[PDB]
């Protein structure tokens, strides 16, 4: 609850920036994959591969001030973010998403 | 009723069909993981493996009692000519051709 103009600002910005660091991961791994297929099977495994990612990045990605203490407290416990980039929410929140990174 | 040689003209049409439909997949699948830019392109990849994943393993249904249905499909898709089957009964070829036109 209370998040302040420039906490709202300096939110989105960590969201994109984890955002788009792994989307980027993502797009390589895609084409990291492309050299590996010879059978079918590589496809198959390739289909759940973005099914599995398809889901979780869909609800991951959640910017809901309202669970966005624990959206961040993921990011940080998956290295896509780090608390040091947080740099400019309240007290609080930093203690407590960094106490939810390691829960 | 399939004869012990219309067995073996079937199990060569049905693989040879199979294996062109999946060769071409793997090129199509290989050139467009690569060509990916955005997100975006990754979800219609996506959904691109979903369709033809469903499609694929509904489509090859090795079963003498379907068949007849199975090979008509593949004609009317390219993956296969009637002038393939031309071991099979007479009989079959026009039926399956049949079912080629609709």
């Amino acid at each position: 609850v209370s998040w302040s103009d420039l906490e709202q600002e300096v939110a989105q910005a960590a969201f994109q920036k984890a955002y788009e660091r792994e989307i980027n991961a993502l797009i390589q791994d895609v084409r990291d994959n492309a050299v590996q297929i010879s059978e079918l099977e590589d496809i198959w495994r390739l289909h759940n591969f973005l099914s599995a990612k398809r889901h979780e990045i869909d609800g991951k990605y959640d910017y809901n001030y309202s669970v966005l203490v624990f959206v961040f407290a993921t990011l940080i416990k998956q290295g896509w973010l780090h608390l040091d980039e947080l740099k400019g929410l309240d007290q609080d929140k930093l203690t407590k998403i960094g106490s939810l990174s390691r829960m």
